[PDB]
Formats: structure tokens, sequence, C-alpha cells
RNA sequence: AUUGAAAGUUCAAAGCUUAGAUACCCUGGAGGGAAACCAGACUUAACAC
């Protein structure tokens, strides 16, 4: 039902290239848990050139990402270049904040992204530098210099994610999971938990990266401020397929942590013809499209 | 079936070099070899009567 994600050490998802160090995301993008769930669930018989139609078989529809620090619960949210961990009593009046005037709007926003933002108290950025030596001269082998800004946690994290199908979650308790980048380790948890679906408020939390179907990319953008009060519009890859050993593709999406407006729904529900239908809903099966509502913890899919 | 897999912050490297516990500094100042004390005490023996 609901499955903690409990980094053992400090993580790594990388993002934007490779190219001081390169930087980790706060929030794992959805495709890399269905990666990790997959990897678990794993059988190699069903191989087909779709990652994510051999995923979508291997699971159930999984609903976004949050974080459990030590009974609270923070949650992404974005301004514009500008991410923050909030507990959802701060993202109750934040609607009415939005449309408030202007000097009150900065006042709350940015008292928000600041004194509120409980990131820095939770994350560290850890650069780590590494290389590589050649078993004969013992010293460092030529060109192998490599640094990444791991993803530390100064008190203990979970990562929070919702799965309806409640098989698999038997034979996912207490697995030790190779998860995230660089060969890092995080234990699964399965407990049972209640969370309502599918509310229809007027203005939801982008818990996951909403996709855009690269045919209304025009007709979205050019009138953004109909769907997203406040958060980020970024082009995004969708990670790396272990089977095929490739990047996934690459999608405009509203980043996690985005205020959208209700019409958003409405919208993705009429720029989508049956073929990329399917396709969009096996990736929101998988974990994109989970909006949660500003009044209390109920999720629900954007399609499905 | 995870923007993945794989990769030792490793190698060489003397807390060394110059550098005087030295300079100035009286065992001196104060303090009576003094205080007390009789060169004195006393006659005895013998025989005669």
């Amino acid at each position: 039902k609901r499955v903690l994600i409990k980094p053992l050490e400090p993580l790594m998802f990388r993002s934007q290239g490779e190219f001081t160090a390169a930087q980790s995301l706060i929030i794992p993008r959805p495709s890399t848990i269905a990666g990790m769930l997959g990897y678990i669930l794993f059988n190699k018989s069903s191989g087909t050139g779709d990652w994510l139609s051999d995923l979508t078989n291997l699971l159930a529809t999984i609903y976004g990402t949050f974080i459990e620090t030590n009974g609270e619960y923070l949650f992404p949210l974005r301004m514009g270049n500008h991410l923050a961990l909030v507990d959802q009593q701060h993202l109750i009046n934040l609607p009415t904040l939005l449309e408030k005037e202007y000097e009150r709007r900065e006042k709350g926003i940015y008292e928000l992204f600041y004194d509120k933002n409980k990131l820095f108290q939770i994350i560290n950025h850890q650069d780590r530098i590494g290389i590589s030596i050649d078993k004969s001269t013992r010293t460092v082998k030529e060109h192998y210099l490599y640094s990444a800004r791991y993803l530390a946690f100064k008190k203990e994290v979970n990562y929070v994610i919702f799965i309806d199908n409640d098989a698999i979650s038997d034979k996912i308790n207490g697995k030790i999971v190779n998860f995230g980048g660089e060969n890092r380790i995080a234990k699964l948890e399965v407990d049972d938990y209640k969370v309502d679906t599918s509310i229809e408020e007027e203005y939801y939390l982008a818990l996951s990266p909403i996709l855009i179907p690269d045919e209304a990319l025009d007709n979205f953008l050019d009138n953004i401020s109909d769907y997203v009060a406040m958060g980020k519009v970024d082009k995004i890859s969708l990670g790396f397929d272990i089977a095929n050993t490739k990047r996934k593709e690459m999608l405009t999406a509203i980043l996690e942590g985005s205020i959208v407006k209700r019409s958003i729904i409405d919208f993705i529900k009429n720029e989508i013809k049956n073929d990329l239908r399917y396709r969009f809903s096996k990736y929101e099966k998988i974990g994109y499209n989970t909006l949660m509502s500003l009044c209390k913890l109920a999720l629900r899919k954007i399609l499905s």
C-alpha cells in the first residue's frame, strides 16, 4: 500500500548531463522508482524494445514521491529555479496566497521558500571525487578523475510512494535495493496506509513530473498561466533503460513541486489520441502524472 | 527491469633552516665574651708543772 524507501547512505540521482561535480536531484524521478521496482520483480523472459511496456507489466499504478522525515511529511514546492521542501500545513493557504496582492505575494512566498523551507535542515550536498588507479603503476590512471554531488541526509529520511496492487507489496517488504546512481543502497518497507483519491479541487500539487504529449506543446506553452500557477516547466530525459542500455526519451514536463490549476486536467484529457493516450497511460501507470490536493493528503492521476 | 554499469583522491614530498638562559646584582645590615664568685680556714702535739 504505502512504500517507504529509506536510503542507508548518501544517494545520487544524476540529472542534466555530466559535462564542478555532477549534481543530484532532491526527489528521484518516478522512472527511477519504477526501474528499481521492476528490477526487483524482473523475470528474464518478458523482454521487448519498449522499456515501459515490460515495466508496466511487472507492477501496477505507482503514486508520486514525497518526503517523510520523522513522522512529518515534506513535499516539494518550486517557484521557478527554487526548490524547497515544505510541510503541507503551509500549502493550505497557498492558492489564497497565489492571486493575493503583490507585496503580500512576495512576502509570503519568500517566507515559504526561505524560512519555512526545511530543505537544508534535511539535505546536505556532499561532493565526492573519485579516481581510478592502474594496478601496476599504483599511480592515478590517466584521465580517470570523476566528481559527483551526492545527496546526503542530515536526519533520517524516507521517500514515500503509494502502490495500488497489494500482491507485489508482499515481495517488496524488507528488500535491500540498489536505489539510484553509482551503486548506492536503500531499504524498502511496506505498510498499510490510508490515502484518499481523486478530489475535485482547483489547485493541485505536482508530486511527480506531469508529462506533456509533445503535440500540445505549443498549445500548452503559448498560454502557460492557464494551467500552472507556480512551478517550473522543463525538458527532462526519462532516464536510462537497463535492457537496451540507452537513454529513454525526452519530454517536456511540469517538474514535481509545481502548482497546477484544475484546468490542466481537462486540457490533458482533450489532447491525446488513442495511441499516445495508451502511451501516456503507461507513463502514468509507472508514476509520472501524480497530483495531490493542497487541502489534504489525497492523490489522483490525471488520466487514470 | 533505476539519466544506468564500471573507476582506490592515488603518486613523489624530513617541520626543517638560523638562534649562547644570557644581561645587571657585595651574604649584608643590627648585636659589649659578658654575668656570679672572700686567697681564705684553723692552730695542734709533746714532756715538765
